[PDB]
């Protein structure tokens, strides 16, 4: 190898490290002039009738990364028993959960949280909750910091009830389109809007539940298709307890 060619490879690692410390840094920017600049923003519900001991017996719920509330105000339309704390760390769409008229305080707590170093107990009590939902969430986290948000969630979860988890799998497609210039690492990849996702396989989310102390329930791919001509979609789907 040349002089050069050596040269090239430390500043490739060097500049590689400036990209990613500059998109964590700024993930709630990026994701905060993602709603910004945009407006045309069921498994759920089975779990939620299952950990029911009476029949229409209320329970509460925290929807970890709500963003503008795409699945949360359904949850709160068909199920009027149940009462739903809501964090996301992006402040305009928390205004546009506060901002839309399903809004009604006797049913929803919508709040301001950095999931990664905001502690949850600031805004929901502790051992309080019956279900915490990871939707399409945890892939905006750094690899690194991903532990951390399951830490913080398990703090506020009541022990024997559960997290529901849901997002980008290996092999989904926006994984089979990006340019390796948009590779941040192993299944770690930024969006041309600054975000970045993850894409999970199996072993790798087990581990982290895991690892901050939960059992797994459930721990499958599921797939599905979006019309453009069908497109094959691969998601993470699983559900993880805390243990009585
Ligand atoms: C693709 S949206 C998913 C929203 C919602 N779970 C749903 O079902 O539609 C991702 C959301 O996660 C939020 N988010 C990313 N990292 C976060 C963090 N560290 N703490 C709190 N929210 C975060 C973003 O603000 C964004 O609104």
């Amino acid at each position: 190898t040349s002089e050069e060619e050596e040269k090239l490879k430390r500043d490739q690692t060097l500049v590689s490290d400036f990209k990613q410390q500059k998109l964590e840094q700024e993930a709630q920017k990026n994701w905060d002039l993602f709603y910004k600049r945009n407006s045309t923003n069921t498994r759920e519900f089975e779990e939620l009738r299952s950990c029911r001991e009476f029949e229409d017996q209320k329970l509460t719920m925290l929807e970890a990364g709500c963003g503008v509330g795409n699945c949360l105000f359904p949850l709160l339309e068909e199920d009027p028993n149940i009462f739903a704390y809501a964090c996301d760390f992006s402040p305009r769409a928390i205004e546009y959960v506060k901002q839309n008229p399903l809004y009604d305080t006797e049913r929803c707590k919508v709040f301001q949280c950095d999931l990664t170093k905001d502690d949850l107990l600031d805004h929901v009590p502790p051992e309080s909750v019956d279900v915490v939902m990871l939707i399409f969430v945890l892939s905006a986290v750094h690899p690194d910091k991903m532990h951390l948000v399951l830490q913080n969630i398990y703090k506020v979860l009541k022990p024997g009830k559960s997290v529901l988890f849901r997002d980008y799998g290996l092999y989904d497609h926006a994984m089979l389109r990006f340019k390796a210039s948009s590779k941040l690492g192993e299944n770690f990849y930024v969006r041309q809007d600054g975000t970045r996702s993850y894409f999970f396989t199996d072993d790798f989310l087990a581990q982290l539940f895991m690892d901050t102390g939960y059992e797994e329930v459930v721990n499958e791919y599921v797939f599905r298709e979006t019309v453009n001509l069908c497109v094959p979609r691969v998601f993470l789907q699983s559900k993880f307890l805390k243990p009585p």
